[PDB]
């Protein structure tokens, strides 16, 4: 019988668990606790890391899971790696949620670096005002180009001194939106938008955003995953879900 692992951190995640609870599926929700207090889930929600592939492996025996869906965002590559080795050992049944990357439109300015220390190779040497909306955990990255001014995007205040020596904070998570991704960007006059390509839903705001103002993006591919059952949308996951043998409860 069925009980699934959904590794969040997403809007995909959190629409998948949404889904989940309201179709009956007796399920847990997965943070890796990089927050101080994540919002909440519909579903019973584990907090912290597994301790490693050997950690996930005990973790899936004991709780008798059946099935994972790793909804984890596309550059947390060392948990969907971990997932991969130890459904593998285990025999659970996997799939990663996640979309296709985001693809240039019209209007779009971008360029593609592929990794973070590129983007930062990226910048230009006179100083410009650049959104690293990156997060935290790799803005000291861009500490080896001190010279701009950064604009940075925090889930929690920081505690410690930033690594950046002209940097102001927003204190803010997604999803975000358009209208409110473009005041941000006017409000303080950016040149230069430094992203991911996570390809999700609840950060595509600041790519519409920046195409509204004429702004370049340097986007950063994503990094290498080792391969597994790719759900590219919320009916992918449900119809796979359904085809490997995962049942609701009947309620
Ligand atoms: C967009 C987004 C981002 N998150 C970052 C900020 C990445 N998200 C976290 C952790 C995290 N984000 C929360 C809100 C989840 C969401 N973040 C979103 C979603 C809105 C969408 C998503 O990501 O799909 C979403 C889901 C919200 C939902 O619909 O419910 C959350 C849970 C909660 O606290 O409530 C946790 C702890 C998760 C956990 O413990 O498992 C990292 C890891 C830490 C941020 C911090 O501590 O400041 C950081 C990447 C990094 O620093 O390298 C970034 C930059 C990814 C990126 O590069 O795209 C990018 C923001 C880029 C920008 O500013 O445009
Ligand atoms: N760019 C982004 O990562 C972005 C955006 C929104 C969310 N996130 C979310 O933020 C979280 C942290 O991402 P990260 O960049 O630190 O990933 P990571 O580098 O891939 O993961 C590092 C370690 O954190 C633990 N971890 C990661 N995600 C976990 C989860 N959902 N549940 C339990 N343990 C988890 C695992 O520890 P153990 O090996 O000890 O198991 C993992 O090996 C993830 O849930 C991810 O989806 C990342």
């Amino acid at each position: 019988m069925t009980r699934l692992l959904v590794l969040g951190g997403t809007t995909e995640a959190s629409r998948l668990a949404k889904t989940l609870a309201d179709q009956g599926f007796e399920a847990v929700f997965s943070y890796a606790g990089r927050t101080g207090a994540p919002v909440a889930q519909p579903l019973p929600t584990r907090i912290g890391g597994f301790g490693g592939v050997a950690g996930l492996v005990d973790y899936l025996t004991r709780e008798g899971v059946s099935h994972v869906i790793d909804a984890t965002h596309p550059f947390a590559a060392q948990m969907s790696a971990n997932a991969v080795a130890a459904c593998a050992q285990t025999g659970v049944a996997l799939c990663a949620f996640e979309r296709a990357p985001w693809t240039a439109q019209a209007g779009d300015r971008w360029t593609h670096v592929p990794d973070l220390a590129a983007a930062v190779a990226a910048l230009p040497q006179a100083p410009a005002r650049v959104f690293l909306a990156i997060g935290k955990q790799h803005l000291r990255d861009f500490s080896a180009a001190p010279q701009h001014h950064y604009l940075l995007r925090l889930v929690d205040p920081p505690e410690g001194p930033l690594p950046l020596p002209d940097a102001r904070a927003v204190i803010a998570r997604g999803p975000f939106t358009v209208q409110g991704d473009t005041e941000l960007l006017r409000s303080e006059t950016i040149t230069h938008v430094v992203a991911k390509n996570a390809g999700g839903a609840g950060a595509e705001a600041k790519l519409i955003a920046a195409r509204s103002l004429g702004l370049p993006v340097i986007l950063i591919d994503r990094p290498a995953v080792p391969a597994r059952d790719i759900c590219a949308t919320l009916e992918g996951v449900m119809g796979w879900l359904a085809d490997h043998g995962a049942t609701p409860r009947g309620v």
